[PDB]
Parts: structure tokens; sequence; C-alpha cells
């Protein structure tokens, strides 16, 4: 039983098995949209959901398959359910959850376009949430309504790297008959186990850190069987249709393979790059749970077996500054995701929000010289070398 | 301009060129998550919709564009939106257009997963739907009310190949200032073309007849490049999620090289084998609109190139003889899906509708004795002597 | 059997079934290196070839295995096996027939890179090569020596189409005691079946019709199955290590399934686009086999079932018109493959040969003005309107 | 310029950088036969080796390319060759550089298709070999020749991972005017740098640690740009043909990406169990070059920079005690390759050599008892209890 080894061995193992006809190692690639019955016999037995086996892929897939067992072992979940992105694993859970008429509440500090769904899409369905400052337990307690079916956290958050304490949320929403949903992205289950601390239900973007290698855009659920069959069986199946295919679904099991080595560099990375912007006169803040002036940091310290990957900092000089020094970066990237192999930076006030009313972006956290950097697998020094070259330049 | 050439020279090269920066002709495969900037100044020039190029896969993609321009020229639409599942193109459109208080008018005959979102998911977001037989389009026009934002066809439609009327539809429709949408999966653009009718919004499971090859779940929607435009960065982005993987998009735009050949034969080896199966004491009914007894087979002459390459046909002696000539095949596979190079077949009162009670299902237009049949490539002299085998046999 | 089924019911299912374990119909991407064995009992079991299985994919591969199997129906051969390239699938033949000492006769109309390997890397290996015109079958038994082991020969041939008699040279070989090994590259077995008419074994670049897209480096060879098991043992074990990766297996397998009724249209477009040519007062030559001219037509007649998809043909005013045409093509693309879906054109002596002395060219069937064309999948009209349109201007 | 920054910066960047058209990160998939050219003129001089620029993927391909650049970035060679196969990348060199009348000297404790290749292929063309215990430089000094072109040596080597000193050997080698051809297979360059140390070519089965996935099955070939440009457009353009898929490349590109922490994890957890061996009282040897009772320990120290991730050792009770313990594993897979994720494990003398004559096996340095492990990614101590359960059970 693959629920008993190691984390590590678990990271390589669970989900997986040689394949039965051939013995290949790596799992096959079923690059298939229909499966073939031996029988009338045995097509019915499939659809009513009386007998095991694949029908159809956007159903389920055996390649698929693998990853969310995976997954699901990893997140100490029940089972998984993989998605075509981020985005589908945490509107397929919602849709599925919510009708007209139920309430959410949502930390504001949640990644943008789960905002502008929260915000925009949501209500046009009848469905109203609250957003509150989730750092404050208190705020979402007093957001609570009959009507309110989830709570909705992502931890660390961003812009500042805040953080939740998920299992004081996880008791506030099930006093209050609600279920906490979790968005883990930025953690990996090799971080942070949310189901461990009374989550309910877990999302990812595989995105980021569980595929590692940004080649891949997906999701993946994580929770209950009786939920996660729900998730699929309606949710998938009728709402969003926001199947992954096998291709990104085998791509991410390999990619997984290298997790738990992954997060080892990245955070020993970060941590070394966290200290030596802390130390820099040139930099007015620098927000990573790993330095012990973060305001969470006791908590962060009981939440999360490693502190990171990502770093915020903000430049001293405001947007001239943040964008003089993304212009002078030779090695890091300019690019917006983040938990790929390559150190990846990015000036939110001057890229992404540069249109954005500059006191809107400052009520959203985000300064004029607030840079945020996804540290990568490069020689630390390398990386050092290269924000103190731009961060000389820039100022 | 690819919009010029005749057909078959826009399904090879419409959409595509050699690459740029190398002049490969094959479509790259940009299978990436993330996209980089050259400058901060590039990165806000691209968020803002200010000025042209990629930023993340979720968003858009080389590979993806290509299949969605190609698709675009092929239905003589203006934009397409690739999808994760056909599931997702129908739902991201119509998730897109309607919100609480809304209504749609439904063909009844429609595919399975379709009615259920309809039927069950629809209502739960406070939109009403009302379903009626197209075939009729006076039920069309009763059925609309001053909140109806939509009708939706399908044409031809299972499970007995029906035809619907687009262009009479989509006046009536448009008089009572709703949009038109028409699933076209069973047709292809290579055989019937929608908007060319009137139809506003065209939509695809990519998984049949476009990509070909059983090898890809997916989805396409083409229409007007203001409302694209909304389903792409609002439907996709924000809503269900359902991006199509940059692989998927290789794939299919592999697939689609051969369209026009691969329907041609599909379409002479069904004629044959509904003329086979008209001809034999043991069928008692043929569906297929190549047969001049098809009750709308000069609808059909008008609005379809080709009569397809799907076949329906009732065997004598009902549940009992369908399911023995199902079990009685060599060559024809038992499967679900359909458009694939291989020739497949179905009895869905043993397998997909066995738990459905028998007079519902006739209702639904199921009889006991209903056999669904996908006319593949092979030697339509194999697939008839199957056929004839399985039948001798079975009865 | 599969061996029993019509050639286009071959086309798509030899080969091929359902995987044994999930019903998935497509051939499952086997991307693996290894395979698992139960016990130390299977694995040595395996080993001395004492039991049937997989070890290591440059051994053998499921996907591969169903390429290889799929070919050897097509060509009527016993065995096949993929390699790494149209080249590898020629050498490790060779390489696998003949030592130090031995001898070959080849026709000289032969690929390029053919060639030079049997010019300059033979004789370095003491194996001495003797070249002919082919079209000449007493050239070939003039050439025969003690020391022959094979006489290599390629039909169609290039730059001309010229032919080769399959039958009498196979006759002529093993009368003195050789093997006949032939490149039905530009045919395919759609076209051409050399085993049928004596050659003992066959070899493909599936780089070009095969596969199809443009998008897979490949060959097969087919033969018998003591050979082709030597082929596989020594020749790409040991000598070449020339093994085709799974997911290039997987490509090829797909392209294959519509070979039937893309040669169909490959050879219907290129009889209409050389009547054009021959027809056209500007064009001196054209080099068809489907034109009553070709100085082999009753050959080719009997020999191929289709004409092939590829054209050569001269035009007024040798090399500097040649540019100009292929200069002037808009439709047509300039690269130096064939077999693709897309129309190809090159002219030798300003792309390839322009570095070689013209007279060498001439000697070589290479005249200042020849054209070769690679006829694609796009509508007739639209390639001849092109083709007219470029020689208008070039002259 | 990336051979500046530190090896594990290269190891994620050399040789890949953002698309140029598009900004894509991740290298795109090139999946493409050819390539066209703007003009004749472009295609002339190309073909001449006059202007750079892609022709046709078997030449090259700018995926393969990419991985190219980064292996010479990162064994510190001038460039590099991509291959289908670890095998092809040896025969393409030695192929290359040998001809009818030359020799080799090889050392004996060599892979085993490799000895086969040097014992029964080469001596067929003309090429003759001396084997030797490279182990003891004199043997190689001893068996030169007027005629040797090429010394051949591996290091670590099966069984008992013995070494080689590169350096001394190359001193030895260069003095008799003949080249040292290293595979650095075993080590990566990450632990090992043969160029570094005098070695004029270093080979590797890029289907090991390079890749580490167990997916790919590749070689690439390291060395001057004068000796790699004949490898690519002699070796395999005319004798091996043993080109890489684009395919194939992405992967190995992507594998790379994480070989840094990959062989850090690997070495660090086979010193665990190594030592674990030792001290096991059922175990009468243990070859692991990070042990210090190795007899080349001190050479091992110098020329490697970690021991490795593969362990042989003994049991005690000879063939049926190391069967018994090989089929007692839960967690360590039965198989043959080596470098993967997961660990795996092989008893020589049941499992390949089971048909091979006792005494022979022993000459070959392959008693009864031993046992081959390559150790993976897991917890050692998930590793070490499976080792421990099975010696237990075999004794
Ligand atoms: C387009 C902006 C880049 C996206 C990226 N965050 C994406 C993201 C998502 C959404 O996942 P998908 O992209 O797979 O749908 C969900 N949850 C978190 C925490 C995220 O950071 C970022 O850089 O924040
Ligand atoms: C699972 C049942 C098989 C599905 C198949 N019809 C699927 C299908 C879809 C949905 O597309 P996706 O599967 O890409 O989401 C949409 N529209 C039509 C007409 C369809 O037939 C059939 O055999 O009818
Ligand atoms: C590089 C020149 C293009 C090659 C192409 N002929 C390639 C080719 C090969 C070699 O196959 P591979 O490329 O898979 O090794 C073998 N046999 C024939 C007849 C060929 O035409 C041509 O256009 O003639
Ligand atoms: C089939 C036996 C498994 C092969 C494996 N060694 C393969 C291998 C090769 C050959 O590489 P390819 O397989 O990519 O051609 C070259 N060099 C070394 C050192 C090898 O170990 C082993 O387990 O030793």
């Amino acid at each position: 039983d693959c629920r008993t080894y190691g984390f590590n061995t678990q990271i390589v193992h669970a989900g997986q098995q040689p394949d039965p006809s051939t013995g290949a190692l790596s799992t096959p690639i079923f690059q298939t949209s229909t499966f073939v019955f031996d029988s009338a016999e045995q097509g019915a037995a499939r659809f009513a959901l009386e007998e095991s086996g694949y029908i159809y892929t956007r159903l389920g897939n055996p390649t698929t398959d693998a990853l969310e067992k995976k997954l699901a072992v990893l997140e100490r979940g029940e089972a998984g359910l993989a998605t075509a992105s981020g985005i589908s694993a945490i509107t397929t859970t919602l849709l599925t959850l919510c009708q007209q008429g139920d309430h959410i509440v949502s930390a504001s500090a949640i990644y943008g376009h789960t905002h502008a769904f929260l915000s925009h899409s949501m209500p046009k369905f009848g469905i109203n949430v609250s957003f509150v400052d989730a750092a404050k337990p208190e705020e979402i307690r007093a957001a609570m309504r009959p009507e309110t079916k989830v709570v909705y956290i992502e931890t660390p958050a961003n812009p500042t790297l805040s953080l939740v304490d998920i299992e004081t949320v996880a008791g506030i929403a099930h006093q209050q008959g609600a279920l906490l949903v979790v968005d883990n992205t930025f953690m990996s289950p090799y971080c942070q186990q949310p189901l461990q601390l009374g989550a309910d239900i877990v999302v990812h973007s595989v995105t980021k850190y569980i595929n590692g290698h940004g080649d891949v855009i997906g999701g993946i659920i994580v929770g209950k069987q009786e939920f996660i069959d729900q998730a699929r069986f309606v949710g998938l199946k009728d709402i969003t249709g926001g199947c992954m295919s096998p291709f990104n679904a085998w791509l991410t099991l390999r990619g997984v393979k290298t997790l738990g080595i992954r997060m080892e560099r990245h955070c020993e990375n970060a941590l070394k790059i966290a200290r030596f912007l802390e130390g820099h006169p040139s930099i007015t803040r620098v927000y990573y749970p790993g330095l012990s002036s973060h305001p969470q940091y006791e908590l962060g310290q009981r939440q999360m077996s490693l502190p990171g990957g990502i770093i915020s900092f903000e430049i001293a000089g405001g947007l001239e500054a943040g964008r003089r020094m993304i212009n002078s970066v030779e090695l890091c990237l300019l690019a917006v995701s983040l938990g790929d192999t390559e150190t990846l930076i990015q000036h939110p006030a001057s890229m992404t929000h540069s249109p954005v009313a500059p006191e809107e972006r400052l009520k959203a956290g985000i300064t004029d010289g607030l840079i945020r950097l996804s540290v990568g697998l490069e020689d630390p020094e390398d990386i050092i070398n290269d924000l103190e070259h731009a961060i000389r330049k820039a100022t």
C-alpha cells in the first residue's frame, strides 16, 4: 500500500505501477478518446457505475487516473480529479457545490482570475460572495450567513505572502456548517497539507510547482470520494467540461517525480536570496515566510514544512525603480507564472497592473516598488549577482 | 489570403504557415505555460490588450491560435476559440451569454450530456430552458420569451438523424432578438456551414470528425470576434477554465489536414452501408440522410453537401436481437464515440441506456432494436460482410 | 486474422487492437525506456529469446511493434523493423547483410544520401559497390560477381521518375544467388508491393507518404522473419543503434490510417497537374509515370496501382527560368522533402545542387531547368493556378 | 554567455532561451521533417554549408540543437550531436573515426552491447579491436599499434564499478597518436568531466541519468567542432542514420533541468544504502566508489565529484540466494536499466546471463551472488527496509 511509505517514496511511486500487460515502467500515455467494450454487457456494466473500467476520456482515463491517485495520496485525501487548468479546478469545485441563492466567504488576497470569477461571474449565477481579510479569522466568522456553503482561502497569499491559519479557519467554517476549500498551489503537498489541518477540499494549479517545468497548464482537486464523484460526474462532465488531456497528465506525472528535490532546492535558494535582499539598503521590504520578521512567522513554522520558493520585495524609488530593475536583470526572466525551474520576475505596477489606478493597486497591496520573484533551480549566487547588479542599476 | 483558396486548400493551409524563425513546416508544438517579455513595457503592452502577442497559455498560445484560425476560416466565421472538450465549447458559450433570469430554447434531440447541463445545471444558476422538437420550427417560435437569449440546435440529431432547418430557425431566432447556436459536430465544416445559413455561433466537439483519429478530446467555438473575445477573456479565463492543451491543438491540426478526404470516404462508405441495410429484410428501419425515404431528405440536400458518416438502424426482434447483433460483430468495434477512422457500433438500449425505463427510452427515440453506427475508413465490403454476418446470427 | 481483410481495412486495423488491460482504442504511447519483470525467472525467460515479451525499448516496444506488424501486413512480408530514419532502414539492412569482401550492385538513380553511403562509406568497410543503370536489367546482370550479396534498387527513381522492373531484376538477382532490396518510399505499399514481385526486402523512409504529415523522420524494413531478427538483434542492437522512438511510431501509426485516401488524392491531383504541365508550351518535358509518353509506361501500369504523387518537369530557359519560377510560387512551398499534405517544390540546380559542376549535374539527370514537385492534398485547381502564374512570370 | 554561469545555472539555461518569435519559455517541440526556404537562394545558401539555418531534421533541428548545445556546455566541449540511442552515439563515433585496417584498444569492462559491436561487428568491417583491463594503464600502452586510432573506456565500469584513470590514459593515447573516447553515461557531466581530463570525445546514453525519467532512449556525443561536424554530416547522415526525434530531445531537455538535484539525491541515497550493505553480515562484498575500501578510492575522489548512484553487491549463498533476494523485494523494481527515478535491481546470473556458462560469467566479473542496484529518489530508509527484508528472506 503506497499510503504506507515515506513521502519521497510516495512522490515517486504512489498512483503508479508497471503496466500490467507489458511491464512498461513509465505510465503509458493513453492518448485516446474512446474505449472499446468486449460485449454489450460490459458496456452496460460501466455506464450505470455498476462495474469499474473506462468508457471515454472526458469521464476518466488510465494516465489521468494515475495522477489523481498520486495527488490524493500526497495530500492525504481520498480522491483526486484532474482538470484543464487551475481555474477549472476552482470553478469546477465551486460550481459543483453552489447554486443560485448560496453564499461564499472568500479571502480577498487571492489569485486575480479567481477574484474575477468570484466578483463578477458568481453573482451573475445568483451566488453571492463576501470578501474578507482571511489573516483575521474573526472577519471570516462575521461574514458567515445561513446560506454560506464554502469558505475559500489561499495561503500563502499574494502579493505579500501573508498567511491564513488553516486549522483555525476550518474550525470556524465547520461550526457554521460550511466547507473549507484551500488553494495549495504556492506550497504543494510537499510543504503544506491543508486536509491534515481540517480543510475539506484542496485545489491546485499544477501549472506551478506540481508540474514544475513550465510546460503544462492544468489543475487538480483533492477531497472526499463522495465530493470528487460529484465534481467528476456533474461538475466536469456537465458544467465546465474542463478535462485534462492524457498527455498533460503524463507530463505532470513526470514533473511531480522530482517534486521533493525541487521544493528543497527552491526553498534553500529562496531563503538565501531573501536574506540577501533583507540586508540590501536599497530594498525597503522583503516578504518571505522564512524571515523571522514576517508578521505570521510562527504560524508559518507550524503550518508549512518549508517557507516556499516565492519572494516579494519593494525596491527604493517606487515605480521607476521597479521598472528599471526588471529591465536590468540578465538571468531572471520577465514573466508572470511561478514554480518553474527558471527564476522568474515581475513588477506588477509596470507590467500587469500598469493601467490600474495607482491608489486601487495600493488598497490591493501592490505598491509601486513591489517586485515578485519565483526562485528557480539556478545557483543562488548567480541569481543574487543578477539581482545585485539590477538593483544597483535601478537606484 | 487563405480565405481565397479552395476548401481543400484551406483545410491544408488556413491558419498555418512555416515558422518564421526557423522555416519549420509543421506548426511547432508550443508546449509552454508561460511566455517571456523583453521589457516591463512589452509586458504592460500585452495585458491591457494594447499590443498583440502571448502572455500565458490559458489566455492564448501559438499552436492553439493556428487551430482557431483554421476552423474560423473553414466555418466562414471571424474567430475561433479552442476548448478542453466539446462540452466545454457548449458551456463556455452558454455561460458567457447567459445569466440568472435568462432563458434558452433548446432542441430536445441533442447530445445527452448537453441535455443534462441544460436540464439540471442551467436551472440551478437561474437560467431556464425550454425543450422543443426543433424539426418543427413553430415549436421554437412558440417557446420564445422576452428573456430568451439563445436558441440551441444540433443537426443532424441523434438518435434517428433528424434534421433542423438552420436558415429558417435562424430567421425566427433573430426576429425575436435571440442568437442561434448550432452544434455542427456530426457534419464538420466540410459538410455543413451553419454560419453561412444565419447561425451566430457554431460549436464542435473536435473529438469526432475534425480531429478524426480517436485520440483527442476537445472542442471549438466559432463566431464573431466580439463574441469570441468575451468567450475567451471571460468564459474561459474566468468561468470554465476549459483551455485546450497545445499538444491536443497540434494533434487536431494534424487530424484536420485530412478532413476533406476523410469525409468523402466516410460518406461514400456510409451511403453504401445504408443502402445495404435498407435492402435487408431483417432490418425494419434505416435512418440516414442520404436515403430518399428520410422525412427531411430535400432539406438535407440543400443544407448538407454530403449525407454524413453516421447511420442508425433498427434490427428485427428488439432488445435481445440488438444485443446479439452487437455481440456478433468481428470488425466493427463496440464503443460510444463517433467520427474515428475505425467503424464503431453501439446498441444504446443494452449499453448506455440499459438502466433507463424502456418507456422513457421510447419517448426519447430509443427503441429496443436501435443500433447506431459510425462508419470508418475500412473497405465497405468488409463492414457490410461483418454486419451481414452479425445480423444473420442475431435473428 | 488481419491478413484476410481488404487493403483499406488493413490500413486501418492491421497490427492494432484495443488495449487489453483498458480497452483504449488508440494504441497507447509506450514512452518508456525499460520494462519490469515479475521475477528473476521471467527476466531470464525473455533474454535468451526463450519466452515472448518486452525488455528494453531499443530491443522492442509495444507501440513500435504495432507499426512493424501493420507495415509487414501491408507489404505482404513476414516481419517489420522500425528505425530512426529512412537512411537507418537502408544502412541497418545493408550492414547486417554485408561484410568486408562482399559486393553490392546498385542502381545509380537513387536517393542522394544513399548514394553517398554506397560510394564513400561502404568501400571504407571493405564492401565494394558497382553502380549501374537499373532500367537496363542486363547491366545488373553484367555487374554481378561471385561476392555479390545484394542488388539494390529504387522505383520510381529520381530525378526523372524512371522505373525498374522489379520482377525481372528479382529473377536475375536470385539466379546469381543475391538478395534484392527495394526502396519503396516513393510508392508506399498502397501503390507498389515489391515483395509480391520477388523482392526479398523492402525499405522505406516513413518520413514521406507512410507517415504523410511532414512531422516524423523514420524508416521501416520489411522482410522474412529470419532476416528481420538479424536486422533487429545485430544490425540495430549492435551496429547502427537506429531505433525509432515510441512517439514517432505512434505518429506514424496515426498517419498511416489515412494512407489509402491520401494516396488516392495525391495521385488524382498529380495526374491532373501532370496533364496541365504537358499541355503547357513553356514546359519542355514532364516526367510522370501516368503520362502515356513515359518511356516505361506499360511497365508502370503492370507494377504500380497508381502513378504516384511526384512529378518532375523542365521549364523553358534553363537555370534562370527555374530559379524565377520557384521564386514566384505563392502556394507551393520551397522545400526538399516529399509525400507531405502540402505541395512542395524544389529546383535542384539552384537549390541543392547549385555548387555541383553543371556538367556533372547533367550526367546525373539534373538539367538546369528541372523542377521537382511533390503534389499535396490542396485543390488541384489552386496548385495549377499557382504553377501557371509562376511559369508565366518565369518565362 | 552561458559558459560563464555556475553549473546549476548552466544545467537550467545553457543551450536554451525564450522563443524569439513568441517568447515561449519552454523550447518549442519542432516536430517537423522539413523546413521551408524563402527563396531558391536561401535553399542553396544552406546546402553548401555557406549560411546557417535548418534544412531537414535528420541533418539538424532547433529542439535537438538546444540539447546538443546544453550538453556541450556541461561537458566543456565545443559541440554536441544527439542520437537515437547510446549505442548509436558510440557506433556513430567509432564508424566515423575508423575504417578497414584501423585498430581500437578497448577496455574489457564495458557495456555488453558495446562489447558485442566491438567483438563481432567491427572485425567484420576490417576494424580490429584489442581488449584490455583498463584499470591497468600499462595494458593499454602495450596493446597500442601503429594502426590504433582510438582508445575506448568506460568509468566507472560494470559490474563491480571499477575505475579508469582518465587523465593518465589520455596522456598514453595521445603520446601514441590516438584519440581517447570516454563513455560517461554512469556519471553524467554533473559528476565527471572527461574532456577536462584530456579525453577527446565523450559519449552518453542519455537513456540513463541525463534524461533520468525512464522514458527516453537516446544518446549524445560531445567533442570538438571539427569532429562533431564529421560525425553529423558523415556518420549520422550517411552511415548509422541514428538521429534523435525532436520529441525525445525535448523530453531529455526537460529531464536534464533537474540533473543536479537528481544526482545529489541519487548519490546521497546510494552512499547510505552502500554503508548499510557493507555493515550487513549476509552481504560478502559491496562495490561502491564512495566506500573507502574501494581499491581505487583515491582516484575516484580526484576524478568524480560524487560517487554515483549505482551499487553492486554480493549476497551470501550464490545463485539461489541472489534469485530469492530479487524475488523478495517489494519496492525495488526488477529491470535492467539504470539512472531512473525509481530504484531498479537486477541479478545478472539468474536474469540476463542465466544461459551463459557459470565459469565465463566469473571471468567476466559476474559472480553467482552479484546483484546490481540503481538507487532512485525514494526515501533511503524505505529502500533499506526493502533490501533488509529481502536479504533476510533470501538467506
Ligand atoms: C496569467 C497570470 C499567471 C498565472 C499565475 N497564477 C495562476 C494561479 C491559479 C490559476 O491556475 P491556472 O493558470 O493553471 O488556471 C490558481 N491559483 C493560484 C494560486 C495561481 O497562482 C500567476 O503568475 O499568478
Ligand atoms: C460519452 C458518450 C460519447 C460522446 C459522444 N458525443 C459527444 C458530443 C459532444 C460532446 O463532446 P466531448 O465529448 O468532446 O465533450 C458534443 N456534441 C455532440 C454532437 C457530441 O456527439 C457520443 O458518442 O455521442
Ligand atoms: C534531405 C533531402 C530530403 C530527403 C528526401 N528523401 C529521403 C529519402 C530516403 C531517406 O529517408 P530519411 O530522410 O527518413 O532518412 C530514403 N529513400 C528515399 C527514396 C528518399 O527519398 C528527398 O527530398 O529526396
Ligand atoms: C538492455 C540492457 C539495459 C541497457 C543499460 N545500459 C545501456 C548503456 C549504453 C547503451 O545505451 P542505449 O540503451 O541508450 O543504446 C551505453 N553505455 C552504457 C554505459 C550503458 O549502460 C544497462 O542496464 O546496462
